[PDB]
């Protein structure tokens, strides 16, 4: 088939977070990247999407980087908010919605945005069979 608008749309948001990472990246999140066997991209989107989902909802109120500066706090609610925009949409761009596991390992949110964007660049630059 051909590239879809859903992805060209997501890379726009996923990109704004990288150019602007006021969410104090390097905070630690579920490491959904400990399987270099090359899992289907849609699969990394299913698990990966699961972590961004728990991250923006729980961080909303958890004195975790909330932003001692009432000003920085605005950035705290706005970034998580944009994260969730990515959690609900990422489920459509992924394709699956049932990847329950338990990655005891651990990674860094900064790496989740880097790793997560690494896959999207692959599916977006290859939306044709």
């Amino acid at each position: 088939h051909k590239c879809d608008i859903t992805l060209q749309e997501i890379i726009k948001t996923l990109n704004s977070l990288t150019e602007q990472k006021t969410l104090c990246t390097e905070l630690t999140v579920t490491d959904i990247f400990a399987a270099s066997k090359n899992t289907t991209e849609k699969e990394t989107f299913c698990r990966a999407a699961t972590v961004l989902r728990q991250f923006y909802s729980h961080h909303e109120k958890d004195t975790r980087c909330l932003g001692a500066t009432a000003q920085q706090f605005h950035r705290h609610k706005q970034l998580i908010r944009f994260l969730k925009r990515l959690d609900r949409n990422l489920w459509g761009l992924a394709g699956l919605n049932s990847c329950p596991v338990k990655e005891a390992n651990q990674s860094t949110l900064e790496n989740f945005l880097e790793r997560l964007k690494t896959i999207m660049r692959e599916k977006y630059s290859k939306c044709s069979s």
